[PDB]
């Protein structure tokens, strides 16, 4: 098929330890609720405070692992997904292997001799949680690993690579490789802003790659933290979407086109200077089970369009479809197939 490994994703595969905790679970280890971190050496008891309980759930994670998985179930094309990372030899590691098989994605895992495999610990106060995440092996991808032959082959065969903005963290040198490598045989290179302290601690990471994204992702409260960082006096997510857009690229084979989410309110646009707003899938209090895994699985729907090469009104329709499942239900879960046409 001509769509063999098409799509490449790289980033921190994590394996998502989630349970509903109360207040004083996270004031134990001073996390606030509805914001993302990386583990410290006082958050590592924790894990092990979580696996002992009944109501843990363990669930194959990473935000740029959830994204390909959801684009290629949406897809549907055997083989057209590939992703990259770094996982320990464990229980955990095996089971990363055992779901990507299961996905239907070709995930090149590097497996590393000493280190963990990577754990997000997911705790969930009402509707909002707090995420915890310890790379461990994640942490150890070197742009040596990226360079094998067998890897480097994923890089060239893609037209699409998606890199969420957590992976700036691990190793900005290799997703400049990839980056320069997209910009000089004109391919659709992608990010995510991922989190707030993405956009404020990894600012120069961000920044240089930045210029060679062709499809910029993020919600509302990443939006303004990535304008208020420089120094743009504006909270309008539109006037913020142009002006991200208007930055300096590396190739100008394509243009950058920004697409910010806002929860139940119209997806944001910005595309050749012109703001399209999309409104979203309505959908009753009753039913919106979680928002774990909903701007992950909203790019995954759009990925799979794109893929398609379908006009920009289609991809963030198929991300809102995408999106609209997966917050249905636990977890970024769906059903066996999809229903979108
Ligand atoms: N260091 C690290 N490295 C790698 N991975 C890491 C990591 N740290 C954490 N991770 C991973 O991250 C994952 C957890 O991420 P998670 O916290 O679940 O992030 P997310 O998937 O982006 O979900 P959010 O709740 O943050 O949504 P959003 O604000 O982005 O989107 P919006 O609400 O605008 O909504 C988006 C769309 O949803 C739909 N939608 C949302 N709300 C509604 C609504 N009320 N009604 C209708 N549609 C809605 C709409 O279509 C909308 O456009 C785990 O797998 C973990 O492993
Ligand atoms: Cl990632
Ligand atoms: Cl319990």
């Amino acid at each position: 098929s001509g769509y063999e490994g098409i799509l490449l994703g790289m980033g921190n595969p994590l394996l998502d330890i989630s349970a509903v905790v109360d207040e004083g679970f996270l004031a134990k280890y001073d996390v606030k609720p509805g914001n993302a971190i990386l583990a410290e050496d006082k958050h590592l008891p924790m894990y092990d405070e979580l696996a002992s309980k009944s109501n843990v759930e363990y669930i194959a994670g990473g935000a740029t692992q959830n994204s390909i998985r959801v684009a290629q179930w949406m897809l549907q094309i055997p083989g057209a997904s590939s992703y990259i990372g770094c996982i320990g030899k464990d229980k955990f590691g095996e089971e990363m292997k055992k779901n990507a098989q299961a996905a239907g994605i070709n995930a090149h895992y590097h497996e590393d001799e000493n280190a963990p495999t990577g754990t997000c610990a997911v705790c969930v106060v009402g509707g909002e949680r707090s995420l915890i995440a310890n790379l461990s092996a994640a942490n150890c991808y070197k742009s040596e690993h990226l360079k094998k032959p067998e890897n480097w082959a994923l890089v060239e065969k893609a037209k699409y690579i998606y890199i969420a903005g957590f992976f700036l963290t691990v190793s900005p040198d290799s997703i400049q490789l990839v980056a320069e490598h997209a910009a000089a045989t004109n391919k659709v290179f992608m990010m995510n802003l991922s989190a707030p302290f993405i956009c404020e601690v990894f600012r120069d990471a961000q920044e240089k790659a930045l210029p060679y994204v062709d499809y910029i992702f993020g919600n509302e409260t990443e939006a303004r933290t990535f304008a208020k960082v420089r120094g743009w006096e504006t909270e309008n997510v539109e006037e913020i979407a142009l002006k991200i857009s208007q930055l300096p690229k590396a190739s100008g084979t394509h243009k950058k086109i920004t697409v910010i989410t806002q929860g139940c309110d119209p997806v944001v646009v910005a595309d050749d200077g012109k703001v399209k707003t999309f409104p979203v899938i309505l959908l009753p209090k009753e039913k919106l089970v979680d928002t774990n895994g909903a701007g992950d699985a909203f790019v995954g729907g759009f990925l799979s369009q794109l893929v398609q090469e379908k006009n920009i009104d289609e991809c963030v329709r198929a991300a809102c479809y995408a999106a609209n499942v997966v917050i249905q239900r636990s977890g970024c879960t769906y059903p066996e197939k999809p229903d979108f046409n």
